[PDB]
């Protein structure tokens, strides 16, 4: 019954993928950002310059106030609100209705994005990082307890406006090619994984693999960029700089601020390297790798000038809170959040990136010794 859920995600590039949901009786329809990097379900519940619509608790006969406040600070933006429960459905999802925790957003700061077209956020991670604390049952936990939906979902994010699929309750084999490769969920809070090796154009970065996961590595559809710990980010940028030194870039381009542009159709893709992330596998001493094309980490953006050129922003940036495999990494791939088996699966997506001579890939097996040493403690 998964064909009903294919193509149920929309978005604008860099502004988040959202799914249509309804809350309340009678159903109020809202676009909800799909976020594997948090665990709170929350919706605009008051006017805002960037909201075309919002949740009106007064109009819902099934609303229940929880008489508790809540606030969530993300890396980017924050909101506070009022906790309640209400009936929730996903029109292009499974045919079910759950009573779910809902944070009604009454104030926010740099949270809603102008033109993103979504009015709320669906945190799909685990209770441990839910606010105000882990007793607030996240939406997907509610869905699995109250219905027969199996305890897994999958994300096919298609890149640069944008669309994709969230398969709730299973895997749709028509959305990927090749084999699924699985990496363990190291701990059920974020979707934490372990990166065991990093290569740029086939050259090992030759860092202690603890640096890749300092202090954690997560799969986060709510973040746009590949974000890397400071030491790793410097090694990678240095290597990406050297591979493309044929051309000149402002040094604020490497910080994500300034664009770079080229005459339409002349982007020198060949001079940017591929990046390979090796992930811990399912069996002893075994890993696999995912390979990222420059078309994934050079995100296309609107031409700031009066021209019609190809302009790009650098979508690898620095982190002080660990590695974040953002939407830009996920776009190459079909990603299975197999919560029931504590693992995350990767396959080449059917809507994969297209280079002339190079291809995004998920390949294994690889042998990697001492993988447990790559986790940070
Ligand atoms: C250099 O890039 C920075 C950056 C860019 C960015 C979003 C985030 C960060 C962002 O913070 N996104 C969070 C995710 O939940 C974050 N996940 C990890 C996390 C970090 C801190 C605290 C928590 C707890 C709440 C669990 C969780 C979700 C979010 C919040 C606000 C807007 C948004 C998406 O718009 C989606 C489009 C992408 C917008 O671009």
């Amino acid at each position: 019954s998964f064909v009903e859920m294919v193509d149920n995600l929309r978005g604008k590039s860099g502004q988040g993928y959202y799914v249509e949901m309804t809350v309340g009786s009678p159903p109020q329809t809202l676009n909800i950002l799909v976020d594997t990097g948090s665990s709170n379900f929350a919706v605009g519940a008051a006017p805002h310059p960037f909201l075309h619509r919002y949740y009106q608790r007064q109009l819902s006969s099934t609303y229940r106030d929880l008489r508790k406040g809540v606030y969530v600070p993300y890396t980017q933006g924050k909101w506070e609100g009022e906790l309640g429960t209400d009936l929730v459905s996903i029109p292009h999802g499974p045919n079910v209705t759950v009573r779910a925790n809902i944070a009604a957003i009454t104030e926010s700061d740099k949270f809603f994005i102008n033109g993103s077209n979504w009015e709320g956020i669906l945190g799909l991670a685990y209770a441990e990082i839910a606010r105000p604390d882990d007793s607030l049952e996240p939406f997907f936990d509610s869905l699995v307890k109250q219905t027969h939906v199996p305890n897994l979902f999958s994300l096919q994010l298609c890149g640069a406006s944008v669309g994709g699929s969230m398969i709730i309750g299973g895997i749709d084999h028509s959305l990927y090619t090749g084999s699924l490769w699985y990496t363990p969920i190291r701990r059920e809070w974020y979707y934490e994984v372990i990166i065991v090796r990093v290569e740029i154009n086939g050259q090992d970065l030759k860092m202690d693999c603890k640096e890749y996961n300092y202090d954690k590595s997560i799969v986060d559809s709510g973040t746009t960029n590949l974000r890397l710990p400071k030491k790793v980010f410097e090694a990678a940028v240095k290597s990406i700089k050297a591979a493309s030194s044929t051309e000149k870039f402002p040094d604020g381009f490497w910080l994500g601020e300034q664009l770079v542009c080229w005459q339409a159709g002349t982007t020198p893709w060949n001079i940017f390297p591929v990046i390979s992330l090796y992930l811990m596998g399912e069996v002893t001493n075994q890993s696999f790798r995912i390979t990222i094309l420059p078309q994934q980490y050079l995100r296309p953006v609107e031409d700031v000038a009066t021209s019609q050129d190809d302009c790009y922003k650098f979508a690898i940036s620095q982190s002080s809170t660990g590695t974040v495999m953002g939407a830009v990494i996920m776009e190459g791939f079909y990603v299975v959040f197999d919560r029931a088996r504590k693992r995350i699966g990767f396959a080449v997506s059917a809507c994969h990136v297209h280079d002339e001579f190079r291809t995004a890939a998920v390949e294994g097996p690889f042998v990697t010794l001492d993988m447990e040493d790559c986790g940070y403690n």
